[PDB]
């Protein structure tokens, strides 16, 4: 069971995030101001998380748009589970998860569409032994604890837009060209789990 996320917090640059109780839509803008990041106001202990997302039009090289769970953004030993769009290529999405700070579980999926063409539904189902990633109702990846480290700390829902062109000398998301700024990423109908802590 999930229900609409009624309140969010904005972690930095609140001028670059728009939201309103009358709107089911949240927007994140990247431009010279440097992007922003919103989150749920509580953590959650397992459950189903979802959003419709429409990514920005234009040449998004360099940028990272995302929606993810994390025990605390900026923590070096965080638990987390990610959808990340890599701006150089809007027909793919990257999934990954972190256990006590250790990641390196990247997988690249072909979307079958351009993520800026319209709204699509991105879902994370997170349980104590199982993580599923779904796009438009289809399971694209799933993983189990398998006797190894697994995300178990309570986690916030997060989403940001940022300039990741500095990562891996631009190999990860591309150089930031920035010719279609402002880049507006749309989130609509965000839902969250009864497991808030
Ligand atoms: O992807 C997804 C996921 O995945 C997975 O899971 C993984 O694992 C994860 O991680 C992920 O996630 C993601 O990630 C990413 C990355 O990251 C990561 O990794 C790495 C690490 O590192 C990290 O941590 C992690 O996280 C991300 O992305 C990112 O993010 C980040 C953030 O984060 C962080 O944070 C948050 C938290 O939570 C934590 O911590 C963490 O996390 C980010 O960062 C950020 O950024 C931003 C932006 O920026 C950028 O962009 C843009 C550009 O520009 C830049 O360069 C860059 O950097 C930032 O922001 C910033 O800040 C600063 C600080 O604060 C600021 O500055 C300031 O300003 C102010 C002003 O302001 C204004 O204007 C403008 C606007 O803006 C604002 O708002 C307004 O308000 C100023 O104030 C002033 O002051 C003055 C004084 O002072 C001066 O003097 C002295 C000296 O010393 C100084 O220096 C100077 O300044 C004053 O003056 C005075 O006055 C008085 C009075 O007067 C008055 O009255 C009267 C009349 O007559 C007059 O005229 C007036 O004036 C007088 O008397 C006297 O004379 C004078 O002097 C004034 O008043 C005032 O006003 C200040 O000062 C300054 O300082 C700025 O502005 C801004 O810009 C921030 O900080 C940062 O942090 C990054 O970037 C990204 O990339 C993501 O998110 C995730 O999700």
């Amino acid at each position: 069971e999930a229900q609409p996320l009624k309140f969010i917090a904005v972690d930095y640059c609140p001028e670059s995030c728009t939201h309103s109780p009358e709107s089911s839509t949240i927007t994140l803008t990247f431009d010279h101001r440097g992007g922003s990041r919103w989150r749920s106001t509580t953590r959650f202990q397992y459950g189903t998380f979802s959003s419709l997302i429409q990514c920005p039009k234009g040449n998004t090289s360099g940028l990272n748009f995302n929606i993810y769970l994390s025990s605390l953004e900026g923590d070096k030993s965080q638990d987390a589970i990610d959808f990340e769009f890599l701006g150089k290529d809007k027909r793919i999405v990257q999934t990954n998860y972190y256990t006590a700070g250790t990641g390196n579980r990247e997988a690249i999926h072909d979307l079958g569409f351009d993520c800026s063409d319209g709204f699509h539904e991105y879902v994370i189902k997170w349980g104590p032994d199982l993580i599923q990633w779904l796009i438009d109702g289809k399971v694209i990846r799933s993983v189990r604890a398998d006797g190894e480290g697994f995300p178990q700390k309570p986690m916030f829902l997060y989403a940001s837009v940022w300039d990741a062109s500095y990562i891996d000398e631009g190999r990860w998301t591309g150089p930031y060209v920035g010719c279609d700024a402002p880049y507006i990423c749309l989130y609509k109908n965000v839902n969250v789990p009864g497991t808030a802590v």
